[PDB]
């Protein structure tokens, strides 16, 4: 309410298969998120090793937000929305469609996606943002795609939920309205990225086999840990 940087966490979804972290801050007038790798490494527990996305977010949402804390113990997480790929279109339609500025050409390869501002639905958007090949940025064009249906429903959310149980958030319905009002740094200064890191293969007894976890570089790690930190007051 008085003006103070927060920070926010995405999850997109059992388990959290996409994780963005942004935390705003009217000041600076700007929003800083970061994607975390779905397959994450976290260190937490005497031994106990697991991927952010399945071994944790197992036990309700703000397991992640835990998750999310220890891969990165100074920034906290303040506020935290997660949804199904299904109430996700319903945030798309129940909001009207979204609009997007695609600055790459994605024709009719999977739809008429033209370049430039191609307003979207729900179905229309969760296609958007799932092309995968068809992006010659390949990972990188995710992040974008991703960014761009962040924006797009952000810049329209009055607030309901016609949708249900395929919405999560512990946001007040009574203080959605404040950062809906003083914040307004969605305009222009969002400038997000993506974890660092390198993959490695780790047996489990479970299983009987290795299995795949993306190591985070830790000094790219830090410039986030530090960064993140950096955007709400370093204390």
């Amino acid at each position: 309410e008085k003006k103070k940087p927060f920070s926010v966490l995405l999850m997109g979804s059992g388990r959290a298969d996409t994780i963005i972290l942004a935390t705003a801050n009217k000041q600076q007038n700007a929003v800083e998120m970061v994607s975390i790798p779905r397959d994450t490494k976290v260190d937490y527990g005497n031994g106990d090793i697991g991927k952010i996305n399945a071994s944790y977010s197992n036990g309700g949402p703000s397991g992640t937000v835990s998750a999310v804390e220890k891969l990165m113990p100074g920034v906290p997480v303040d506020y935290f929305i997660s949804i199904n790929m299904e109430g996700f279109k319903d945030l798309v339609d129940a909001v009207g469609g979204i609009t997007v500025y695609n600055d790459i050409d994605l024709t009719e390869v999977n739809s008429k996606f033209v370049k430039g501002n191609i307003t979207l639905n729900g179905t229309e958007a969760l296609q958007y943002v799932r092309i995968r090949h068809e992006d010659p940025r390949g990972d990188f064009g995710r992040q974008d795609r991703q960014r761009d249906v962040i924006i797009g429903i952000a810049n329209k959310v009055s607030i309901m939920k016609a949708v249900g149980d395929n919405f999560q958030t512990n946001m007040t319905l009574t203080d959605i309205t404040s950062m809906a009002a003083n914040y307004s740094s969605v305009l222009k200064n969002v400038d997000s990225q993506e974890l660092k890191g390198e993959g490695e293969m780790i047996y489990s007894e479970s299983y009987g086999f290795d299995l795949y976890y993306f190591a985070p570089d830790k000094t790219d790690l830090e410039r986030i840990i530090t960064m993140f930190k950096k955007s709400l007051d370093i204390t």
